């Protein structure tokens, strides 16, 4: 609720007029297994790098900031445009599948007083979290971001919350079956991450329905209707105090942006995005297929086309985070 | 080398007049394998926990405060005497023997939030340290340390790091071979973990010596003469400007106080101690085999004789931490 001084200094670096329009591009198991769709042989460590440095050179002119993953992305945090702030990941990527917990466990070699000593003025953390699953895994889970909420207290960097929903006993959270339950997941997870124990400043955070199964915008089975889904981005709006964004999760640049119109005609006042593959996904084949160059060119065309379209959506949907702090 | 006025009041909690006189009674297992010597049945929760607290309510009169785990020791915490500060456990017992790596892991469901909210007036963790090991394996530790610090700084918690030494190579730490190295790898350690960025109040730390192979205090082969044992203890003081106290474990109470004598006969300015096992260790036997009752009686004339006794050669031996500021 009440930033610090230097709290806030970053807020604002990473933010326009209190809009966070930030590009994600801190992927690492989920950028791989793209390029291997495309790829005969191991994508390398100078491929990954490379991406990188290439989405932060030609979007960040267009992005209040940029999220990158030390393990791959520093040297694309250093090109930069010199108006977008920076955030850095602190999570290992992924989880373990032949259990239901998804654990959270940061960089072996990393804290947050190190990702700050790299230039970035936010810790972003991702965790998988179950309301309704095992409530030992929930607590050990909990006292793991009491810990990273802490250190960013005492370094004084703002500490960004992502947060991914599941269930333990569905395994895809594209069925019917989730979507069904999404909304609960979503917003009571956060409503708990909320509390002031936790040290959260931003939450990312998905939107809080399966946009595919609603009325308007199914092309299949219909779900919900209109009134339905919209009041699932009202109960939202009422889980938190906090600033939010939302997160693409991989879907079309298009249905992202109907998305945030939707959300804000509701009643949602999201503060901005993480928007990472709605904006990019596109230069993983090129890149792959046709080298460097032809990415260069396809995120000048399409890319651009993407974050801007995107950017002017946001411009009339987003919310200001100086309205609540 | 600053002290908050939180931290400050805390580390007065912890000590009188400016000396640590603690005792560490947040052994687990190992205290289990004790009581498991001296009954068929397996030790239970409730016979760990009520021996934790006889300890507590007869010593902690005596002790400037006390070291408990989360695990056994939460309610021996909140019948210890008015006069004692209180001291929680954070790390997980022991090391994976598979390996040399000993890497750090926080209890589960714990954090320094937690431990505070518990009624501590610090945070210990213990870390194995090889100074001489794997470079990477010791930039992961001092990354883990570095998150600790930082924890401890934002609740404004003391922090008061244990180091375990230790060679990758070297089985055996009671060796002469490890005996040759000890200074180095304690004083070296020392000064790593008083660097500013890992947030420690105290270091809890080995004499930097193995008595066992000094001249005078050795009953087989010699190592050292009394001069360099001495030099040995000046290094130690010259490696950190922190307060630091000394633990036993590896030595009988009588060879641990004449240590101190030495220690400070030498010029060493350690500012106390966190020792508990010489001081309890007979009332294990007696408690399980004699009973709760007997074991009060034990604490009240032996445990007492023995913590006196320890006290004494404290009031000659040891130097205040106040000083240090
Ligand atoms: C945000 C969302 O971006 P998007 O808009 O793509 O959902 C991103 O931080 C995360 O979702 C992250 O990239 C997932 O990463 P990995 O599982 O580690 O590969
Ligand atoms: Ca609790
Ligand atoms: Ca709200
Ligand atoms: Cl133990």
């Amino acid at each position: 609720i009440t930033l610090t001084e230097n709290k806030r200094k970053s807020m604002e670096k990473l933010s326009v007029d209190g809009v966070i329009s930030a590009l994600a591009f801190d992927q690492r198991g989920a950028l791989k297994r793209m390029m291997a769709q495309h790829q005969t042989k191991e994508p390398t460590v100078e491929q990954i790098e490379e991406l990188k440095s290439l989405v932060s050179e030609e979007l960040t002119p267009f992005a209040s900031s940029i999220l990158l993953d030390p393990e791959y992305g520093l040297p694309a945090s250093r090109v930069r445009s010199e108006e977008a702030g920076l955030l850095l990941a602190y999570e290992k990527t992924g989880y373990d599948a032949t259990t239901t917990s998804r654990l959270p466990d940061c960089l072996d070699v990393w804290s947050a007083k190190r990702i700050k000593e790299a230039g970035a003025e936010a810790v972003k953390f991702l965790l998988y979290y179950d309301i309704d699953g095992d409530q030992d895994v929930n607590e050990q889970k909990k006292a793991y971001i009491e810990r990273i909420g802490s250190e960013c207290r005492a370094e004084d960097i703002p500490f960004y919350l992502e947060i991914l929903t599941y269930d333990e006993k569905i395994a895809d959270n594209a069925s019917p079956e989730f979507a069904k339950v999404k909304a609960h997941k979503v917003n009571e997870a956060m409503k708990v991450f909320s509390k002031e124990r936790f040290g959260v400043d931003v939450l990312k955070v998905e939107v809080p329905v399966n946009m595919k199964f609603v009325e308007g915008f199914a092309d299949g089975e219909v779900l919900f209707t209109k009134e339905e889904a919209a009041q699932a981005f009202r109960d939202q709006e009422a889980s938190t105090d906090l600033p939010y964004i939302y997160l693409s999760a991989g879907v079309s640049a298009k249905l992202f942006q109907d998305t945030l119109v939707f959300a804000a005609e509701s009643g949602a006042k999201f503060n901005g995005v993480l928007c990472g593959r709605a904006t990019w996904a596109g230069s993983v084949k090129v890149y792959i297929e046709e080298g460097p160059q032809a990415a260069r060119e396809w995120l000048r065309t399409e890319g651009f086309k993407n974050i801007d379209e995107l950017n002017k959506v946001l411009d009339k949907t987003a919310s200001p985070w100086t309205e609540k702090m």
